[PDB]
C-alpha cells in the first residue's frame, strides 16, 4: 500500500491538507496519516478541529510527503524534532510536497537548497535566503520535489500524482467521481490579476506576518549555515 | 455577525464542507458553526474525525446554512430530526445551499419542490423524485437556493456569497489571500469532458449506492405527498 503523510500542526491552514487528503483518500491502496508528535486533537487557524493519528516515531516510511501552510508555520521553522522528521522522511520519499507556506518550512529543513520552488506570493521574498531558486509559477518541480501556490495546489498537484504513482485513467476516475471542475466567480487569485486596490489591502494586512517571518527565516538559515 | 452553519453528519465527503468553511472563517464578522445531533467527534467517508460545534437546539438561527454530500446523505434522507432542523433554519435564512448530494437532502426535507437545482452526475435522476427541475449546470440559483456540483463547489459560491454580503472587493481581497487559482491537470471534471471508458468505469463504481439510493429517494418522496 503506497504510504502518505500529512504534517497536521497548530495554527494550520486546514484546506491547505484537507484537500489533498480526500482526493488522494480515494485512491485504491493507500493509507494516509496525519502526523504529529502525539496522536490527538490539532487545532486549525480558523479553530477547526482534527485529529492527528499517528506520532513522529511511529509514522512509517513515507513514499509521499506533504506540508500544509499557515500560520502555524513559523513555529514549526524553528522546531527541532518537526525539521529532522521532515528530513528522515525526505530521504528516502518518493515525493516530498508542500502548499501555499509549506515549502519555507522544507526551506527551513534544508531542503530547498539549490532547488527551484515557489511559495504564497506574500511570502516569496524569504526563499532566497533559504537557499532556493525562487520560481514565480503556481506548481515546481525539480526531482521529487514539487511545490504548489493557492489554498487548494494539492488538489490539482494530487491527480499529477495518482496519474503517476498508478496511471492516467485512475487519476481522471477520480476526478470524474469528485466532479472536479472548478470555475471561481473572480480572477483576484494572483497579485498579477487582482485590481492593485486589493492586492494593496492584501499586501498590508500580511506586513506584520512577514516581519516576523523574515526575523525566523535569517535564525533558520543560520543554522543551515552551520 | 453573520451566522454561517454547515450540517456535519457521519460518513460525510470532507471537502464540500471543508473547502468553503476555510473561505468564510476568513471574513470578518462571521461565526461559523458545525451542526450534529451533539457536540463532539463526526467521522468523514475517508475516515478524518472532525468536531461538530454545536447541537440542532443550541444552533442560533443561521444568515446561511450549507448541507454538504457524501456517503452518508442516504441516512440523512430519511432522519426526521435533521430534516426537521433544515426545514426550520431554512425558513428565515438568507441563503440555503448544498454541494453535490447535499441537494438530496434538501430534497428530502421538501426544500426543492418546483425549484431549479442541481446535484451530483452519477445520481441526477434522483431530483425529479423529489419534485425539483432539474439542471445540468455547475451552479444552480432559484430565489435564496443554491445548488452545486463538484467536490469544491462551496469554495467557489462562497466567494459569491462572500461579494452579496460584503462587497466585490471583499471577495477579491479573500481570493488573493488564499492564492485561489486552480488549474487542473486534466480534463475529466464531468461525463462530457471525461473518456467515454472512464465514464463507465465511474458509473459501474456508483451502481450500487445508486441503487440504494433510488430506494430512500422513493420512500423519501411518499413522506413528501402526504
Ligand atoms: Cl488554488
Ligand atoms: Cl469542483
Amino acid at each position: 500500500a503506497v504510504q502518505i503523510g500529512f504534517l497536521l500542526f497548530p495554527e494550520v491552514q486546514q484546506l491547505d491538507l484537507t484537500g489533498p487528503h480526500d482526493v488522494l483518500a480515494s485512491l485504491p491502496d493507500v493509507q494516509v496519516h496525519l502526523i504529529w508528535k502525539e496522536p490527538g486533537p490539532v487545532v486549525a487557524s480558523s479553530g477547526l478541529v482534527l485529529q492527528a493519528t499517528t506520532s513522529f516515531a511511529d509514522c512509517p516510511p513515507l513514499d509521499v510527503i506533504c506540508i500544509p501552510g499557515g500560520t502555524g508555520v513559523g513555529a514549526l521553522m524553528e522546531d527541532p524534532q518537526a525539521l529532522a522528521f521532515i528530513r528522515q522522511q525526505a530521504a528516502r520519499a518518493r515525493y516530498v510536497t508542500s502548499v501555499c507556506t509549506g515549502s519555507l518550512v522544507l526551506g527551513a529543513a534544508g531542503l530547498l537548497q539549490g532547488k527551484r520552488a515557489t511559495t504564497h506570493w506574500a511570502y516569496h521574498e524569504l526563499l532566497a535566503p533559504l537557499g532556493a531558486i525562487p520560481v514565480h509559477e503556481r506548481v515546481v518541480r525539480d526531482g521529487n520535489l514539487l511545490t504548489g501556490t493557492g489554498i487548494t495546489a494539492g488538489i490539482d498537484f494530487a491527480l499529477t500524482l495518482a496519474a503517476e504513482l498508478f496511471d492516467a485513467a485512475t487519476a481522471q476516475r477520480v476526478q470524474l467521481q469528485l466532479e472536479y471542475a472548478p470555475a471561481p466567480p473572480f480572477n483576484a487569485g494572483s497579485p498579477d490579476t487582482a485590481p492593485a486596490s486589493v492586492v494593496q489591502q492584501a499586501r498590508q494586512r500580511a506586513a506584520d506576518s512577514l516581519h516576523k517571518r523574515r526575523e525566523i527565516t535569517l535564525r533558520a538559515a543560520a543554522r543551515l549555515a552551520a
